[PDB]
RNA sequence: AAUUUCUACUGUUGUAGAUAGAUUAAAAGGUAAUUCUAUC
DNA sequence: ATAGAATTACCTTTTAATCT
């Protein structure tokens, strides 16, 4: 049965690239190294970066510069903020259309000052590295002028020695400039116009400006709303560095001063935040920062927002929290807060940890005694009472909260023993109200005060433990009891030490870095438990720890003693981020680098005329394939005498003939003065060429005015084209078989026909014995290029890129081309990684996961491709090469859609907690066909279940953040994983004549098992060019002819709510509903007054208990309500049990049963059937209606499950015509068994809707509103 | 347990399926340490 | 014991440009 995607092959042009390994031929490996071309690569690998990073150097400069004299008025910058915020209450086109117009005239401010500086003229060129003998280059210039100043560039480069080494790199790249070419076209992004995100231009008016206009704004709503909310004192006192500015633009005043929070957020202050400098202190202002030797950290904007937040118990505040600004293009990142010194090397740690260690040992106080004898006697006069507890003091942070925590096993016992203790004694009358200066001096003498006396600690546990029940109650000695056993800690410490010890000479050797290595795990994980010990120790007496308040009076010895010991003490925090910090680094790996054998175009592009300038050729020798490299002082190996002289049996070489950018080539070979007079040109053509009447908006030659398009013209100026093609001596034979002249209405026709049928190989045959000449003295580099399926052992089905490669030579595709081969193509070398390890030695049992055991007669490594140096090749390909791409290709497959509607089906894919993936198949009416989770994708005897894979991965991943241990890559397994269900996807939309269908949700999911974005970008690609290797060669769905189901997809940003047959629907409503019913929860009930929930619950038509059926009646309509997105008539029932998560833990909780317990103590009769609507609205209390409004939410919760099994289920609140509730646990074939399965089948409901849509259709929405949803769901069925 | 490379294999010097590279920039998120605070 | 707002350090993954 033949498929409706039959006609959609051959739709639109792509781009790949092929990467095979080069497997070295003869004695090319010989010579290669003879020379020593590897290592030459290698060291030209290392300057490439060093000379790209001095370029970056200028660079950077060049855009400091920029935005030092570039200045935005004003009035731009209003006219800007009042179209954004005007934009944000409408869509109307004309606000659209002046947002534009400010937008792109502040581009074109900051694009004239980046064109006027002299510099740009010579930024992308060759005259930034390589100039001639009159004048030196400009990179050159800037680096002598900053060796003649005194400024050292490279003091941060650790690469990079001084200016002079800089300066023989640059100067070791000349005639290596095409070497720069793309990189040069990377950084013109950087200063471009267009609306690219690279551009400084864009991330000033793209992104940044809006940022900072939403802050102002946050600003000022925030100054009116919580004025009392950040310390300007403060924040000036703290924040100075980074409020002065040298230029406040809003009064042009040209002085240096700290500026205030409302200078700062005036619009024209924005000049100040465009470079890196300005915007990191823009940052610091909202964040502030940590100052060396300050014991607290000094708070910025959203800081002091948070705190008052949590002062006045207001959520709402949240919302004004200000917008980080993004970095400038280019820039070197600077901190403002303090940053820690790095250790270098294995021995820095070992030392480092041994003094730290040796110097706790070793230390006595001004009493001489250790810190463990010290902290010994301190505690045990401490437990014996024999100090004053009115001059010892506790901490009133986290560090009381967790004394409570671990000693009264709740953190709050302590501090609300201590409130209600002073609250007593400060106000014994009106306990439950305190006045108004009582509640100040109340919470000054709790919350506000910094320490507690030990002394207030124990009367108010004394206190507190009167009206705690008699199991339940906390005693100060327990707190002592657990202070007293601090110093046993420090034995324990001692044991590590010793183990240590033999730690300490294993990486005592400097410039190792063993420690970032995986071997190394079982010594690390002694060292950190070691740090961690201590660091808790740290903890345990932190509480004790006075601040930078130099007050209290105290027990002065007691403190002397103690703050000796934990000064000492406290160089752990230190040590340990300074340890954390080296060893959580992943360890050096090499990586390949680029192979260019003495060429800096190496492979630039295939053309015979070419081969001597890039040197590389390609060769057929029976089925195999082999790519030369000529040595570039022997590049006329192949020249036409050298083919004439050598025809031979031996090998074909190939010979590729392009003609390629028509528009310009065939006018820059006519009408160059070298052959103007060749090809004979009459002057009416002269006048054709000279005013550009050929075409629309080309340019006229010599400054002739353009004259208006004419057709006949535009035929004329083509067949002269034709005329000369045929003369031409080259492109004569590419044996051109254009379409008539009469039949063009554009000469972009004619160049794309020209192009089209502009690219030839053919093949000459060499004798075998020249080659291999060649090749011994070392003339030709030869390869071949190589799979595992050009093995001589194969026997099977190629890989897809087989067979691309195989096509871009096969006479089938080169009497029509699909499969072009590009040039630029790139080889590279990969050292040897792991060491080669025998792991499955010959003729020995190996133990099969699925025969029991198998035996092989040789060998089998693990890794074996990666335990030797070997050469690759990365080719690129086009294909589908003579048609274009289509930009209505969502069009043609809407209309196919529409002709074909009856054999539709809608493959619907959903994503849950407890599924990875999950599918549902529906017919054009409805029905599921088809319907089951990509959790386990192991199809035959093997079945692989990557949902548990990729959770392991998660966990282990956390365990190695933790650990400090190796972070395994868990994106590989989710490749491999998606390529199977991609595989599946792609069977089931050709053999069910299949639309797929997901749901809008970009790109932060921080579940890493999660992987439906990934899928959808993998499925995009997949449909891109869809190959079965089953089908025919020149049949539909095989190599020549493959379907393409989807659009090219450029981005995500550009990319709509369909590409090809893929659909997105809203997410709304989609797993939340019934699959039955339709019934969906739009009342939402939450409790938030009394007469609130009353005016809730008398909106509804009828409460009442049926006793036939057991179980309560909430009937109402949903017109009552807020709005009538969602509307009809619905009676809720609180039948069925429920399972509720908590805090995790699931509990069984019975609606009704608690429905029955809150009416009794209430006192509603309901036994006889009686409609208690009217005694509901009419109570008072608010316990009442908080505990009707869960148990009402309860009812509504449709999807019910326990976390850490398999239960998953959906249970519907309505009932059906014949009194059933819907239950996924005893659900029909035809209906969704899971509630991610009844979320899958829904979207495919709101396809379906689409695929109606469709069929019914100019002017087609794929805008799908609620109300349509519901109605079509739950009208009928 | 072999790979252009990934995943699952042993399917026997390999078997399925997938596989767009190079370069450049930026963002997002995770984990720890530290600061100030809020919680029935 | 949860968690919020910051800073620093280490890490992986994702997205969007140029060319092919
Ligand atoms: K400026
Ligand atoms: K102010
Ligand atoms: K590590
Ligand atoms: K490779
Ligand atoms: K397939
Ligand atoms: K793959
Ligand atoms: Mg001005
Ligand atoms: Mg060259
Ligand atoms: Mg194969
Ligand atoms: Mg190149
Ligand atoms: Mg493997």
């Amino acid at each position: 049965n033949a498929s409706i995607y039959q006609e959609f092959v051959n739709k639109y042009s792509l781009s790949k690239t092929l990467r095979f390994e080069l497997i070295p031929q003869g004695k090319t490996l010989e010579n290669i190294k003879a020379r020593g071309l590897i290592l030459d690569d290698e060291k030209r690998a290392k300057d490439y970066k060093k000379a790209k990073q001095i370029i970056d150097k200028y660079h950077q400069f060049f855009i400091e510069e920029i935005l030092s004299s570039v200045c935005i008025s004003e009035d731009l910058l209003q006219n800007y903020s009042d179209v954004y915020f005007k934009l944000k209450k409408s869509d109307d086109d004309n606000l659209q259309k002046d947002f534009k117009s400010a937008k792109d005239t502040i581009k074109k401010q900051i694009s004239e000052y980046i064109k006027d500086s002299e510099k740009f003229k010579n930024l992308f060129n060759q005259n930034l590295i390589d100039a001639k003998k009159g004048q030196e280059s400009d990179l050159i210039l800037w680096l002598k002028q900053s060796k003649d100043n005194g400024i050292e560039l490279f003091k941060a480069n650790s690469d990079i020695t001084d200016i002079d080494e800089a300066l023989e790199i640059i100067k070791s790249f000349k005639g290596w400039t095409t070497y720069f070419k793309g990189f040069h076209e990377n950084r013109k992004n950087v200063y471009s116009s267009n609306d690219i995100p690279t551009s400084i231009i864009y991330r000033i008016v793209d992104d940044n400006l809006p940022k900072f206009l939403e802050n102002k704004a946050k600003y000022e709503s925030l100054k009116d709303k919580a004025p009392e909310a950040i310390n300007y004192e403060q924040i000036k006192k703290d924040l100075a560095e980074e409020l002065t500015f040298d230029i406040d633009y809003k009064t042009s005043e040209v002085n240096q001063r700290v500026f205030s929070l409302d200078e700062v957020f005036e619009i024209a202050n924005f000049n100040n935040y465009l470079n890196q400098s300005g915007i990191t202190k823009f940052n610091t202002i909202i964040g502030g920062k940590f100052v060396n030797g300050e014991n607290t950290k000094r708070k910025g904007i959203n800081e002091y927002i948070n705190l008052y937040s949590q002062q006045i118990n207001d959520k709402t505040l949240k919302k004004y929290k200000m917008s980080v600004l993004f970095k400038q293009i280019l820039s070197d990142t600077e901190s403002k807060s303090f940053v820690i010194d790095k250790l270098e090397d294995d021995s820095d740690v070992v030392t480092t940890m041994q003094s730290f260690y040796e110097q706790i040992a070793a230390f006595k106080t001004v009493e001489e005694k250790s810190i463990k004898e010290t902290l010994s006697l301190l505690f045990d006069d401490l437990k014996a009472q024999k100090l004053d507890l009115s001059k010892i003091y506790f901490k009133n942070d986290k560090s009381l909260t967790d004394l409570s925590q671990q000693v009264f096993d709740d953190y709050s016992v302590i501090g609300t023993a201590v409130l209600e203790y002073i609250t007593q004694q400060i106000a014994p009358k009106n306990l439950d109200n305190p006045s108004k200066k009582e509640q100040e001096l109340i919470a000054k003498k709790t919350e506000k005060a910094k320490y507690l006396s030990l002394e207030t600690i124990k009367l108010a546990l004394e206190e507190f433990n009167k009206h705690r029940d008699i199991d339940k109650q906390c005693r100060f000695e327990e707190i002592l009891a657990n202070f007293a056993a601090i110093p046993m800690i420090f034995d324990e410490i001692a044991q590590n030490k010793d183990n240590l010890a033999q730690i300490s000479i294993k990486y005592q050797n400097q410039g190792k870095k063993d420690l970032l290595q995986a071997s190394a795990e079982d010594d690390v994980k002694a060292i950190k438990d070691l740090l961690d010990q201590t660091n808790n120790l740290l903890h345990k007496l932190k509480i004790f720890h006075i601040s930078q308040s130099e007050i209290l009076d105290k027990d002065e010895h007691f403190y002397l003693v103690f703050e000796e010991c934990y000064f000492e003490l406290a160089n752990i925090v230190p040590l340990y981020n300074k340890i954390r910090n080296y060893i959580t680094q992943k360890p050096y790996s090499d990586e390949k680098f680029k192979l260019n054998f003495e060429n800096s175009t190496l492979a630039n592009g295939w053309d015979k005329n070419k081969e001597p300038d890039n040197t590389a050729i390609l060769f057929i020798k029976d089925d195999k394939y082999y790519l030369g490299v000529m040595n570039k002082k022997n590049n006329k190996i192949f020249d036409d005498k050298a083919i004439k002289e050598n025809k031979g049996e031996g090998y074909k070489k190939i010979v590729y003939k392009l003609l390629p950018g028509a528009n310009k080539m065939l006018p820059k070979v006519f009408f160059s003065a070298k052959s103007i007079k060749f090809y004979n040109p009459s002057e009416d053509i002269l006048r054709i060429r000279n005013h550009s009447t050929h075409t629309k908006n080309g340019s006229p030659q010599k400054g002739y005015e353009k004259f208006e398009f004419n057709i006949e013209d535009c035929r004329k100026f083509i067949d002269f084209y034709k005329q000369s093609i045929s003369k031409h001596p080259e492109w004569k034979d590419f044996g051109f078989r254009f379409s008539d002249t009469q039949r063009y209405n554009s000469i972009d026709e004619f160049y794309r026909e020209v192009e089209n049928q502009g690219y030839k190989l053919t093949f000459e045959n060499i004798s075998e014995s020249y080659i291999d000449s060649v090749v011994n003295q070392g003339k030709l580099y030869l390869f071949q290029i190589y799979n595992k399926d050009f093995s001589a052992y194969s026997k099977g089905r190629p890989n897809l890129h087989t067979l691309y490669w195989k096509a871009l030579f096969d006479e089938r595709n080169l009497q029509d081309v699909v499969y072009k081969l590009n040039g630029e193509a790139e080889l590279f070398y990969r050292k040897q990684s792991i060491p080669k390890k025998i792991t499955h030695p010959a003729k020995e049992a190996i133990a099969n996961k699925n025969k029991k055991e198998s035996v092989f007669e040789y060998d089998l490594i693990k890794d074996k491709r990666f335990t030797e140096d070997k050469f690759f090749f990365h080719c690129p390909i086009t294909i589908n090469f003579k048609s274009s791409g289509a930009n209505k290709f969502n069009d043609e497959i809407n209309l196919l859609l529409k002709e074909k509607a009856n054999d539709v089906h809608i493959l619907s894919i959903d994503r849950g907690e407890r599924h990875l993936a999950y599918y549902t198949l529906v017919d054009g009416k409805g029905n599921i066909i088809k319907q089951d989770t990509f959790n386990i994708i192991g199809n035959d005897r093997m079945k692989t279940n990557y949902h548990d894979k990729l959770a392991a991965i998660e966990k282990d991943r956390d365990s190695a953040r933790k650990d400090w241990k190796k972070i395994n890559n868990i994106k590989e397994m989710k490749e491999g994983y998606l390529s199977q269900v991609v595989h599946e996807i792609a069977k089931l939309v050709i053999e069910y004549n299949a639309i797929v269908v997901f749901q809008d949700l970009r790109g932060r999911f921080k579940v890493e098992k999660q992987v439906y974005q990934k899928l959808e970008k993998m499925l995009i690609e997949k449909l891109n060019y869809l190959v079965f290797k089953d089908n025919e060669f020149d049949k539909t769905g095989g190599v020549l002819r493959a379907y393409q189901l989807t659009a090219p997809f450029e981005t995500f940003k550009k990319m709509g709510k369909q590409t090809g047959i893929i659909y997105y629907v809203p997410a709304g409503f989609t797993s939340k509903i019934c699959p039955v019913t339709g019934f969906v929860n739009q009342l939402y009930p939450k409790y938030e007054s009394v007469s609130k929930s009353q005016e809730f619950f008398s909106k509804f038509d009828k409460i009442c208990y049926n006793l036939d059926k057991g179980y309560f009646e909430f009937s109402f309509d949903y017109k009552n309500f807020g709005d009538k997105a969602a509307k009809g008539k619905w009676t809720i029932a609180s039948f069925g049990s429920r399972l509720i998560n908590f805090r995790w833990d699931t509990r069984e909780v019975y609606p009704t049963k608690e429905l029955e317990k809150l009416l009794k103590d209430y006192s509603i009769e309901y036994g006889h059937g009686e409609c208690i609507k009217a005694a509901i609205c009419g109570e008072s209390d608010k316990k009442f209606f908080a505990k009707l409004t869960s148990v009402l939410n309860t009812i509504l919760q449709m999807r019910n499950s326990k976390t850490g099994t398999e239960l998953d289920y959906l249970i519907s609140p309505v009932a059906d015509v014949n009194g059933n509730f819907f239950d996924s646990r005893q659900a029909p074939k035809n209906m969704p068994q899971d509630a991610d399965a009844n979320g899958a089948y829904h979207i495919g409901l709101k396809g379906l809707m689409l695929l109606g849509r469709i069929k019914n259709n100019k002017k087609l929405n794929l805008v799908i509103k609620n109300e349509e949803y519901f109605e079509f769901v739950q009208n009928r069925n």
